[PDB]
């Protein structure tokens, strides 16, 4: 609601090559895979809205990714990875107009190597906010985002197989405890396994401050799968704790769309954020799941 | 019982056709994949493109569609600066001065197709944006600039025919309205809109993909696919001309990506030569695209007008 968070340890907006000059953000997080970094990133043209691609960009140097030529590119909004019994599960909203007006949108899932990725199922109409996740006994984890009737309601569901991922499981996803978001919609971008068998989210929420400001936070909640409990919920990163950039538009002066989290040796983390619908970010934060335990997910392909 | 009306018409070609040259196109910068169901050739900044379907022979419905540069005869390599399309069996078409390029978009559950509906961007070849896709579970729709300046636009219920002014007025509701063309030539093939062209006379000459279930006595059964072509007046709904203007065993040998495919040419279009023949490509088995040299099959209804020159 109103928090005070308003320590950054440092701060960085990526470079973006080989994309003809066309804004990149709200990316997945950095992965590696054959002894390289990769992050899947939302290609734009500034002046353009709902005319996205994700498209694979290796790491080349200090905060810069280069188009990678051999991958696909995929006509999809907001990328994101997540490693599930030991191979790429990649997903994004794919975007269904009418006559030039958005009349439908759905996550699309792929899975498989990152140069070689299949798709093989979508969850259901007007569902942006979907996540997986390998739980500790090898169940998959589905965080579901149920938004089409005016309520912004987080759900929760286990499958043994990712061809299993359907409308019908999705749609069915038990209710979390929602009571610590309060007003806030949104959900997890990134969920990562800690060493104590709990979820670790990275998520994206948004409030209307009261004329309104619409505000799009970088938050953190822990969540147990055996309780459907919720614990710690916090605001872990905000616009203004990235270096400044113009936004896509004025209304969007406050818009942080996380990315996720990637460990430091220091034992920091990157916090990684789409920022302003232009560019994409990091600033160095504390570990946001300290005493529910350490990141034991990976993405290293 | 009820066998195919369109069986004694697809024989009939066979005996009586006139090929006068084939090839099976070669594909360079997709990792060996299969490359079938491509668009017609285009022409942009003094180069031949060709868009692609692009598959593993091994995978069903994993489709991607490529823009591919024209390398030497017969041979397009992948363009790496163009983004690529999570679609099957694309297609082109000028429309007020630029590209209007489509194909199918799939939707699975749970590995299972659960819709698929044609989606429709417009631009320059480079640069493509996405703006309408069809209804659900109709995958042939084409679009033609007509001789008055107006889109003309087929569709697949039955074929139907509608108009619009602007591409922006492409919308699940114009094509779902769509009046049925004169089905009484067609019979009861299975079929779809190819690439349309405009002629001289003001008609639509339409390249079309026909076809049936064939039970084979002893074999499996066949889904045969032909190349076909009529004429069509958009001021009467009226065809003229249709007939056979091609089928898989014209074409170069190729093993069918399975055995119900070893009669399948699902076409792409034509393109006019020098010597006023033209070259049909067509998708072949599932697996490859190829082209035959055959007669124009418009003669007597007028010269394309319309181009692919972008
Ligand atoms: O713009 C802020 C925030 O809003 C949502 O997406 C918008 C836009 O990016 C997208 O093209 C359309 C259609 O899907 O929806 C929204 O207008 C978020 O999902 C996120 O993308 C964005 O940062
Ligand atoms: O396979 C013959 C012919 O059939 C149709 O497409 C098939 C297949 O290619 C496609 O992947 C799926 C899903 O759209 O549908 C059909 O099984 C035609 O549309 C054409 O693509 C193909 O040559």
């Amino acid at each position: 609601a109103k928090e005070a968070f308003e320590k950054i340890y440092g701060k960085a907006i990526l470079s973006f090559d080989g994309v003809n000059g066309y804004d990149v953000y709200n990316c997945s997080i950095p992965f590696t895979y054959d002894g390289k970094t990769y992050i899947f990133g939302r290609v734009e043209k500034k002046d353009e809205w709902v005319h996205s691609n994700s498209i694979l960009f290796e790491k080349v140097g200090e905060n810069r990714y280069r188009r990678h030529p051999a991958s696909i590119t995929y006509n999809l909004e907001n990328p994101f990875v997540v490693k599930i019994h030991g191979e790429m599960v990649f997903g994004g909203t794919h975007v269904t107009k009418n006559g030039g007006k958005v009349s439908d949108y759905r996550c699309e899932f792929y899975h498989g190597t990152p140069f070689n990725l299949k798709y093989f199922s979508s969850g259901p109409s007007k569902m942006k906010d979907i996540r997986l996740v390998e739980l500790a006994d090898g169940k998959i984890g589905i965080f579901t985002h149920f938004r089409t009737e005016g309520s912004c309601l987080t759900g929760f569901t286990t499958i043994d197989k990712v061809e299993d991922l359907t409308v019908e499981v999705i749609n069915s996803a038990k209710l979390i405890n929602h009571r610590p978001f309060g007003d806030a919609w949104g959900g997890p971008s990134q969920v990562y396994l800690l060493s104590s068998g709990l979820l670790g989210c990275i998520s994206h929420h948004g409030y209307l401050l009261d004329i309104q400001l619409r505000i799009y936070a970088c938050t953190s909640f822990v969540f147990d799968p055996a309780t459907y409990e919720v614990y710690n919920f916090k605001i872990i990163g905000t616009k203004g704790c990235f270096p400044p950039c113009e936004p896509k538009l004025p209304h969007l002066a406050d818009c942080a769309f996380v990315s996720g989290i990637e460990m430091r040796n220091d034992g920091k983390c990157n916090l990684y954020s789409g920022i302003g619908d232009v560019a994409e970010g990091y600033i160095v934060i504390d570990y946001p799941f300290e005493g529910y335990g350490k990141i034991v997910s990976d993405v290293a392909f």
